[PDB]
Order: C-alpha cells, then structure tokens, then sequence
C-alpha cells in the first residue's frame, strides 16, 4: 500500500504535520481507528510524542470520546496515563471537564495519578468542582483524591464549586466533609466568592449543609 494507517510509504512512525504536530497514532485517536491504533503500537509507535499543545495520543482519544482507541492505549504499558499538555492538562483532569464519564474510571482505575495538578496547581477534583460534574467528583474522591487540595490561589475544590455555582458538585464536596473553611490568597471563603459571584443557593450550603451537629 502507498498509505498505511496515516503513514506514507516507507515514512516514520513519529513524523508529525506541520499543522498540527500531530503524528499517525494522533490521527488514529481523533478518527477512532481502532485497527490503526493497534496496528501503529505493533509498529512500536511513540504513545507519548507531543502534538503543537502538548497533547498526546491519549489526550486525543479523550477529546474525541474514541473508546476503542482509548481503551488500546491504556492498556499500552508504555502510555504515560498522566501525560501534562503544555498548560500541565492530563488525560484524567481533561477527562473530568469534557464529562466522559467512562474515561475518568478507566483511567482511574489503570493507576492514573488522581492527584496530580496542571500548571495552576489545579486536579482533576478542582475541575469536576468548576464545571460542576458530579459523577467525577464522586469517582475522583472515592478512589483517593485529596478533596481539601489547594492550586496556586490557594483555592480548594470547593472554592471552585461556590465561585462557578456547581451547586450539585459543592453539595458532593461537603458530603465529604470538605474543608470549608480553607480560603484563597485574597482570604476569601468559599462563601465569600459564592456571595461575589451572587451563588446565594451555595452560601446558603456553606453555612447551613452538613455543619458540626450544629446544621
């Protein structure tokens, strides 16, 4: 064949376009070529070769939701489950934001470090608490997640939750017992963002929801 799986004849495993920085392996993700995947790691392909963004094969099958590559590449040895594109995204945290439920428990249990933190000090449990997704904040905390993290602003998770109003993930994070009484660097509480932002169904959790024997 002149073309196989991407790759040219007689070309590199690892050559990337211009474009996009994107590799075979890369193209096989996004287009959900699941024999392509296959038969790219048979080849000994580089499962963690950076696109223009830092996104590797893996970040690729999360964003575009292919299962099947997905499943491929975790089960690859060699696949950096905790890869950081270049703001230090991993597959767990973006996995967390795009709410691809399936994925964020895959990657979880395939041993994916739940704690670790992108370039602002952010987990994948910060972000569930931003775009409010439940069920990965559920998943995040039940399998180790430090729920009283704090990223650079010293915000927690909670503080996320009160300042984008993710009533429902706020509520999950005080489930839990979260600490909300951890401020940011302006030494604000999440009650304080929560009443800024004009969240008033979160203050209203903050100081009455699972209190001390005193709620």
């Amino acid at each position: 064949a002149v073309i196989s799986d991407f790759i040219y004849q007689g070309a590199s495993l690892h050559n990337q376009t211009d474009r996009t920085g994107e590799t075979a392996l890369h193209l096989a993700a996004r287009y959900s070529r699941s024999d392509a995947a296959k038969r790219l790691l048979e080849a000994s392909a580089d499962a963690n070769i950076q696109d223009n963004m830092g996104r590797t094969p893996l970040h690729a099958a999360v964003s575009a939701d292919a299962q099947g590559v997905f499943q491929i590449l975790i089960r690859n040895r060699a696949t950096d489950l905790d890869a950081r594109m270049h703001d230090g995204t991993t597959p767990l945290i973006l996995a967390a934001r795009l709410a691809v439920e399936g994925m964020l428990e895959d990657l979880i249990n395939s041993h994916a470090d739940v704690n670790a933190v992108d370039d602002l000090g952010k987990s994948a449990l910060h972000w569930a608490a931003a775009v409010n997704n439940v069920d990965a904040a559920v998943v995040l905390l039940k399998n180790g997640a430090n729920k009283d993290m704090q990223n650079n602003r010293e915000e927690t998770p909670l503080f996320l939750a009160a300042r984008e109003g993710s009533y429902e993930t706020a509520k999950v994070l005080l489930d839990h017992f979260a600490n909300r009484d951890i401020t940011d660097h302006m030494d604000r509480l999440p009650r304080d963002i929560a009443q800024e932002r004009m969240h008033h169904d979160i203050v209203r959790l903050l100081d009455e929801y699972n209190l001390v024997r005193s709620p």
